[PDB]
């Protein structure tokens, strides 16, 4: 069925959602690092990265746009997910993190 919208509201949140139930988490980067949200770990839950230019222009500098992770309950249980704002090439103590507790009927 239809996914929801997910938000920083929901950081450290757990949802009850039934198996095979689709998530989408919606948090908008920033160029100013290059940075990305990027799930660093899962409880066996799927996750997909995908860069939505929400009224922005993509492939160009200057401009930002948001990061779409798309949340799949692929088992029965309640699955830990992290989710980190950072970048492959560059490293940061500051990196943002989201918490999610996917809970899989």
């Amino acid at each position: 069925g239809p996914h929801m919208s997910l938000t920083e509201d929901n950081n450290n949140t757990t949802i009850t959602i039934a198996k095979g139930e689709n998530k989408e988490i919606i948090l908008h980067g920033n160029p100013t690092t290059g940075y990305s949200w990027v799930v660093d770990s899962s409880e066996g839950l799927s996750n997909t990265v995908e860069y939505v230019a929400d009224q922005h222009a993509p492939g160009i500098s200057g401009s930002g746009g948001k990061y779409h992770i798309k949340i799949t309950g692929t088992q029965t249980g309640e699955g830990k997910i992290v989710l980190v704002y950072r970048r492959p090439w560059a490293p940061n103590a500051n990196d943002r993190t989201f918490t999610l507790k996917v809970n899989v009927q």
